[PDB]
DNA sequence: AGGGCGCCTATAAAAGGGGGTGGGGGCGCGTTCGTCCTCAGTCGCGATCGAACACTCGAGCCGAGCAGACGTGCCTACGG
């Protein structure tokens, strides 16, 4: 059970962008430092980097007191955008080995760490302890390969994906800088996980699929309801211009569709007119709005449009998505293939063009039929096992390489 | 107790059975070989079932056009 932060659950901006142009899609999950137009750090010259130690201790203390003040047990702390800052709480880094994994979290979403352990035969004294995560004793593997007896494997686990992770040490040279309009802050950060290839648990839709079109529609609908809720006017009213600015690729006519059932156009002598909430229309509750569209569904959709943009950039037209190698790497194909195989509907290529590492240390998620048929499945498991073990060994290794001069 | 007289030894030849010994043939029984049958396995042929592909129909979405309303500008008429 995953409980996301309130800003994420509410699909607030900027945590959940309403629109992304080509540039943003290319930079998806890699935001570049952009200059500020105003505020302290818009100014030239040196700027102080501030310590956070007193602040970190204080927030931990305040949070624990709030915990004891009601009057123990479990509390949920991620209620406001302010609670999501890197400025307090314990922090880890996670570095993703896939250049563009099929699903990624937005800021404000939650994930668990699970410590998968397989018992040694006979008298097992229990799993080793880890600094992070909750131990899970598993007789069957949640991955493509099987755990060996006595093997502990850490992993990220959420509704988008499961992925093995490997704990490493941050280099002694490195610090985390947090940057706001107001100043820089610095934190020590020692724990950094390498993330291995994802096992997708959520299916990414194809471009212009019914699923995709239903999603943008519903997301637009949610944004609209939230606009009415934000309005302080009675009767509530919103401006077309504000919707168009958030959804610049929607025609005014398609926006009028979403508005015709809940609101009335009020014309004024000025090129700004209002849509006023109908007096017999009951605005959906917070709880009902949340049920309309989940953060996971937004993540699936984002994955599609970003991939679609990268494909266009590489010369692959919409008619391409009998199929080109590059199109096989698309998240709508890889997630579909992996999930089908998880349900026993087919097997996976494993060795193939969709291996995200390009060098045999990752899996190619491409459907092959279940179609000597005990040898067919034993060969699939053997190959899965080999790559599974290879990935764990390479990504957990502390060996120092050796810059490639090419 | 001893002399003579009986028998043995050797020679030829015939008569005919009968008896004895050895070899061959015939007859009967058993063994071996061949043929047939049965069983099992494999291959081929035919029929039936399942899967895949194609075609048709319906629904939805998008776009374009028209109408209405509002605002602004220009011209004409009315009022002071």
């Amino acid at each position: 059970i995953i409980q996301h932060s309130i800003p994420a659950v509410e699909l607030r901006q900027p945590f959940f962008p309403t629109h992304m142009g080509p540039i943003k899609l290319r930079q998806f999950h890699r935001p570049p430092l952009k200059k500020y137009s105003f505020g302290a750090l818009s100014q030239p010259g040196p700027h102080s980097v501030q310590p956070l130690l007193k602040h970190i201790k204080k927030k931990a203390k305040m949070r624990e007191q709030e915990r004891q003040a009601s009057g123990g047990g479990e509390m949920f702390f991620m209620r406001t955008p302010q609670d999501l800052t890197g400025k307090d709480g314990d922090l880890i880094l996670a570095e993703y080995s896939e250049e563009n994994g099929p699903l990624m979290m937005q800021v404000g979403m939650a994930t668990k760490i699970k410590n998968y352990y397989k018992r040694k035969p006979g008298k097992d004294p229990g799993a080793p302890d880890c600094k992070y995560g909750e131990t899970v004793y598993c007789h069957t593997s949640p991955f493509l390969g099987s755990l060996h007896p006595g093997q502990l494997l850490q992993a990220f686990e959420n509704n988008l994906f499961r992925a093995p992770i490997y704990l490493h040490k941050m280099p002694e040279t490195d610090f985390l800088i947090i940057r706001t309009r107001q100043g820089y802050y610095i934190r020590e950060l020692v724990d950094i996980f390498v993330v291995g290839q994802q096992c997708p648990l959520f299916e990414v839709p194809g471009p212009n699929s019914k699923r995709a079109n239903t999603h943008i529609r519903d997301f637009l609908q949610v944004f609209i309801y939230r606009l009415f809720w934000k309005s302080k006017d009675r009767p509530r009213r919103i401006r077309m211009e504000d919707i168009k600015k958030a959804f610049p690729s929607h025609s005014e006519s398609s926006i009028r569709k979403r508005l015709k059932l809940c609101a009335d156009f009020k014309r004024t002598g000025m090129d700004s007119n209002w849509w006023v909430l109908k007096s017999d229309f009951r605005l959906p509750t917070e709880e009902e709005i949340r049920a309309m569209v989940s953060p996971e569904q937004c993540c699936a959709y984002y994955s599609m449009i970003a991939a679609e943009q990268r494909l266009k950039d590489a010369g692959y037209g919409e008619k391409s998505f009998k199929i080109d190698d590059e199109v096989r790497t698309a998240p709508w194909n890889t997630t579909r293939a992996f999930i089908a195989a998880m349900k026993g509907k087919c097997l996976l290529e494993v060795t193939g063009v969709a291996d995200p590492t390009g060098c045999g240390e990752g899996f190619s998620y491409v459907k092959i039929p279940n179609k000597s048929v005990a040898e067919h499945q034993e060969r699939y498991k053997e190959e899965c096992q080999r790559i599974f073990d290879l990935q764990n060994k390479v990504l957990s290794s502390t060996e120092v390489l050796s810059t490639d001069t090419d």
